[PDB]
């Protein structure tokens, strides 16, 4: 079981690392963020692409969805 073992140690921690990394679902809500998109067949999509890299996975995005030219148009800019 769990118990009451340890006292807020930093070795169960480590461990995520890596383990994390190889999380298909961990991945995609990853580039859900990244990206934004939230569509599954493009998230993973780029997944499978990348072969299981975000970089990749979010590098094929953005070279994809990006942000428009300063064309003459119609869109309306932010700021704070």
């Amino acid at each position: 079981g769990s118990s009451g073992s340890s006292g807020m140690t930093v070795e169960q921690n480590v461990l995520q690392q890596s383990a994390a990394q190889k999380h298909q679902q961990t991945f995609l809500n990853q580039l859900r963020e990244i990206t934004g998109i939230n569509d599954a067949q493009i998230l993973q999509q780029a997944l499978k692409d990348s072969n299981g890299n975000l970089e990749l996975a979010v590098a094929f995005l953005t070279a994809k969805n990006a942000k428009t030219p300063p064309q003459e148009e119609t869109s309306g800019p932010s700021s704070g």
